[PDB]
């Protein structure tokens, strides 16, 4: 029961050299799948991982025919059978966060397992998050810090009380709990996570691309100040 | 089982010419009922509808003895028995009128709330919805159009950035209960009682210091309206 | 009772307090600050605010204290009821709570109305008694109103729709309802409120103090503008 | 005189105006809206505000008008003095000026005090008579005060230090001094004020109208929060 | 030619123990004079100095009959004849006290205003400076230290982003006239008259409605203090 | 009397292929010189120009030993002897603006001549601007639009009245006029522009680098919302 359905994806030309990240383009949809490929180490990212992740996402950003990015983690671990989206630290990861934030495409994080530390922050900055009911685990390790989108932005999803709780105590939360607080859009059966992700991607791609771009930047504008204004006005310039 | 109770309302004088909107004043309370009156077309609004809506709301804004505005849709559809609050297409001006008026505007979603109709509910101070028939759907995106202001950004100040983005990006249909869970709907009520509950909420609001209610609304607006918000709040302070 | 005397010690220099009690945990870097006027539902009078400010300020300057538990003593000797704070310079207490480099957890053991409700809102976290926590924003029907952290900030917790509801109608809500809306972190059984509070305090204190301070100001920075930047930048200036 | 009758035509539907004059340029997409109560230094009474609102609103809806010149007629028949507006719903006029998709240029031909000063502040641009422009923020000594666009927004033009000076002391300033601080775009000889205003209006109207609208809301967006976003986004929705 | 006029001031009762700060009340006006009293060291402040400064300012904040605070430095240096307002090193708390107090704080820069001393001038509501001896220099950067709050960011709200960045990045020394041109100094005055001019400004401020002045200050602060700014302004409104 | 003093600069290894941009590293200082190299066309930038400019600036951003970036235009025009920093449009230029905005180094724009359209916007987003007294010409062409840093940010330098004027009328301004309004830090003799630029760079580099980084982000934080918070908090994380 692996979330990954190989038949639905094709490798993107120009990335045979990837080792820490897998990059696929859907066989029919204007959707790509970017995933951490280090299950043995719970998909923790090392400097090299960040470089590939940035390269891949930047390429997706510039792909005219791609309207949705599915960001997830491959699994399970061959070592213990566990599941992880991204366990965090082992080009800065902050640049990856901004790339996700600023790209004119909807980025959906598919939390298939542990999402801790920097991995948790990556999920927070994504536009939407779908999570495995059985294996998704949310834990902000930091304080055990990310004073940017990792934290402050979480408050714009679950509220100041819950956000402070998540960070100050660093407890572990399930997909359902995070859904109740407002940080997870929907909970899905583990085996169905990616299938549900592709359904959401399809509904998004079925609408006006220009409208989707404008909307994303309109939502960003609320908290990104001048940068947010630049991107929205930039798209207004057509 | 219709939400409207004829015995509780009286038409406002001076609006006999309204065709797309009904405007009533409660027989006893400082509350008015503004409703879309085109059930035959799922209360979609045409340019003429917006003009009447603006006129009516503007009149309510200036009515010294009115403290609460109930915004809803008349129903059901004469030709399908369906319910609708407003199914969408100056409207931006209507949004600001609702936003800036020193009175609490409660949207009573009795049916479909789509497109511009959905945005109207979002900008209202409070929203109550019909459990059985309220239906929320942000259709702008799949219409090529979009509201990058109070309709969208402000929704995020109600349900959070994740849910707001979902609502707009996918344009799915949600029930009163779902929208209530996300935080965009204050409470769910039986369809037949939507207005009865609305009047009870209006009564509780009107039972308090009007000056305090005005100050509070502008205090809540100030958080996101920047200088405009400051002007309205400080405006009240200067008055004091 | 919520209170477990065996776990607290009085703080030297405060036996002159009459409206507030101030304790230091026997082991944890945590203090307990509580309203001490149960006979009148822990409402605060000018004298109460002075003691509260003094106590909180002292806690703010205590280097070995990382968490402040703010609650109300009970029950009322007059009716057996429970109250955290029933309401009425209190604005200065709010800022003290907001700006202090320590996590302030409000433990709502009973009624939290008016200014009492506003105090809970400004605290970093809130835990509430399932059986006795009662939330009610009274001001409006009294002609008064808190247009600062009491109201605006509540919206940053439960959203604009619910926040406006809470203030405009002034209804009473349970711990559970408030938890559902997002202003209450967790609900606890009355007798366990403080025990749960100490467990949360322990988890907080078990982490890097510098990190916790930085995080609190990072969360404040989102809404405190220049003041928020000053505190975050200042905290960074240390490192 | 500042006014050149040969260049303006009355606007149909406004011969009932008494406190305001409303003209349309014979050639340019520009209108002239002016206070018409020189005998009392163009101070505004409730009736004046109504006409002003009506006129500005009409200008706002005129598709072929890209620039609004806001000034005051003169001189005073009683003392030969000059005034733009001496002060006292006026808040609604401010928003109309702020939100209309047209560039509003205030031409200060004389005294600009109290509400009159606030009107100049909220306009997009200000040109002033070197010999007669007099800026004075009176409110404070009257017990009154404009805590919105009149004050806060002035700070976005001359900076926090100068803005506080202007309001706290309520001193009178010349066109030159105000230009030096940043609230006045340019100083002009009295007789040339309107001629210069039309030249600026012409340069504005010679460019893409859609671009000018977008730019105005882009500048507003910096300080008008959600309202500013609504207007910019709405303007974009067109394209 | 000393700025201070003994005949115009009277010591405040209860502060005989001050060593690093002087605190006077004007003989007739609702104005106080708070000054750094360590000329021998270019009025640099040590921890003890900050404690006294905070105490003094806090007392002024609570003085109902005081509407204006004049913040300056005593001089000249006993051992070099040089002038200094404050040459720099809890101070953040002093900044907020100046920022939040419902009274106008005018900084009179009589000499060197460097490091923390420069930041104090920036946070004051108004600044008047000695033409001959005022010297502005943000030395933090070349000290390895920095003020990323009111000392820096807020300076940008006075001189604009370009000039503010220049002042901090290069740490050059500027005169009263230069700082006035950039917008951080309200007016330049003859050294010997700095305080005389300061009292004239204080008199004009005090001649107006105290309530209005309080409201205005908080209205100006609201622009950049977010929720804190709202709390203080709304605070006054509730009072009303 | 050319502002460029060849003896003081060395080409940066790895950029012999540049055609629209020149990239030098000072012989002694931790300062680089990035300049538009299309004088014949008044240094207008074409898509290829933006690509090189971005590559160069990104490399400067990642150079540990570089603390200051001098951004200017080479000249004069071999066609008419005129001077230009950048005349504007002929990887998006918006990405270049953000790169300048976000890099932890002080970027000084040396306006040696015409600064129009996108060229003017580039000067506005730079941390500091020094301009040639005889040849600097500021003109916002757009409306004849940049609703981001190009415009809104200008208002944070010269005030709302002047900013609106500059954009609505699109008039041409001198170094001195722009200096009076607050958008130009200092005016310098044309032949001395770069020498003065190196002096400013030296004073900046003479201070604590960590302090300079913190300060720049503290100034940005005022208007960059969450993005600004992310960068400042990111540097706070050390
Ligand atoms: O709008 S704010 O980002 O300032 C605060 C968000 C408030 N809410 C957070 C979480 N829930 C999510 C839906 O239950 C509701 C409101
Ligand atoms: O602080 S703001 O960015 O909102 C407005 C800037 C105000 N000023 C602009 C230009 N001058 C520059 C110095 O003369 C002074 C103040």
């Amino acid at each position: 029961d692996n979330p990954f359905d190989a038949k639905a994806w094709r490798l993107v030309d120009g990335f045979d050299d990837l080792t820490d990240i897998t990059y696929h383009r859907h066989v029919d949809d204007a959707t790509v799948r970017v995933a951490f490929n280090r299950p043995e180490v719970r998909n923790a990212f090392r400097p090299h991982t960040v470089d590939e992740l940035y390269r891949v996402l930047d390429h997706a950003r510039m792909s005219p025919d791609v309207g949705v990015v599915l960001l997830t983690g491959n699994g399970p671990s061959p070592k213990d059978g566990g599941w992880a989206f991204c366990s965090g630290g082992d080009l800065h990861i902050l640049e990856v966060q901004r790339l996700i934030r600023f790209m004119p495409k909807v980025v959906i994080c598919l939390v298939n397992g542990w999402a801790a530390g920097g991995g948790h922050s990556l999920h927070v900055v994504c536009d939407l998050t779908l999570a495995s009911r059985e294996y998704a685990r949310f834990k902000q390790t930091d304080a055990d810090f990310d004073g940017g989108y990792g934290s402050a932005y979480l408050a714009r999803q679950v509220g100041q009380k819950f956000a402070r709780e998540i960070f100050f105590l660093g407890r572990t939360y399930t997909a359902e709990q995070m859904h109740q607080m407002g940080a997870v859009n929907a909970v899905a059966e583990h085996a169905e996570l990616e299938t549900v992700g592709l359904q959401w991607a399809a509904e998004i791609n079925a609408k006006s691309p220009q409208a989707q771009r404008m909307l994303k930047f309109a939502f960003n504008l609320l908290d990104d100040g001048l940068v947010g204004q630049q991107l929205f006005a930039g798209e207004a310039t057509r």
